[PDB]
């Protein structure tokens, strides 16, 4: 898994075309998104990811957690960013890992959102450009 | 190499906290900069690029010349971002090597923009959200 993280004034997303033949139904209310004061985390799901959703989803949520915290973030963002790697997982693995690690934050406490999977989306961010405002982990299974 | 091509409605920065003892030198007019219409080039030059810069850049001017081809970019904005990866090349290498893929877009006739090296930076940027509209690309000397 790729993860770039960037803590932000604020994310809005826009869902586009849709990537996939079927992706996440929808309501009007989520084409579009916002979130201030957020420690956005975009995340890759790799092919690698594919061998322990599980265990790279709980590794994730660990170290997107200490980032939050070290940064005094309240807020994050799970947003589906697949181009962050090259080696993508296939999109049900894809979708797992993203649950779980937007379901594990916010059963941390943290208060969390997320955007709909398999869209091509337009976004907005401004980055705060601190030392740790612009952080990327990869995350994989112990093999 | 590490490359992360964001084609963007605009991108503007706001040079923060240095990040290095001696970043480079600028004005007040360079503290700040804004691009409408532009493939914004994030840039995060490795450890392995050390092996032959002039190489990696070539590689680079003409990855990216493509894809603002393809999208119909005429403006670039080359954007130093070293936390795209995690094996860094040493700072006068990744200076060395921002400056050669910026002057080489320069040359080949694109509208070409860059942010000062060596600092934190703030930034604002906008996605377009089009299916090539997010793409990331790897670029190493040949071994
Ligand atoms: N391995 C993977 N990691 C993360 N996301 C993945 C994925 N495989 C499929 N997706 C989802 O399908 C859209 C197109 O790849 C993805 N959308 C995106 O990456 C948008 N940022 C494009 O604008 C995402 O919703
Ligand atoms: N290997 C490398 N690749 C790209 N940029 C590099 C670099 N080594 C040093 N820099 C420059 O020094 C700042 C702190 O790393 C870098 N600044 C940044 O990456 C800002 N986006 C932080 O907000 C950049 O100016």
């Amino acid at each position: 898994m790729r993860v770039l993280l960037i803590h932000s004034d604020y994310i809005e997303y826009e869902v586009k075309d849709k990537a996939l033949k079927n992706p996440e139904p929808i309501s009007e209310d989520m084409k579009r998104g916002r979130m201030e004061e957020v420690l956005v985390a975009f995340i890759s799901v790799e092919k690698v990811d594919e061998k322990n959703p599980e265990e790279v989803s709980l590794k994730a949520i660990e170290e997107i957690s200490k980032v939050a915290e070290q940064v005094k973030a309240e807020n994050v963002f799970v947003y589906p960013f697949a181009h962050l790697s090259s080696e993508l997982a296939k999109p049900s693995v894809a979708m797992d890992i993203l649950n779980r690690v937007y379901q594990g934050l916010k059963e941390r406490g943290f208060n969390v959102g997320k955007a709909p999977f398999g869209y091509y989306k337009a976004f907005k961010i401004s980055c705060k450009g601190h030392p740790l405002a612009e952080l990327s982990r990869t995350i994989v299974p112990e093999e």
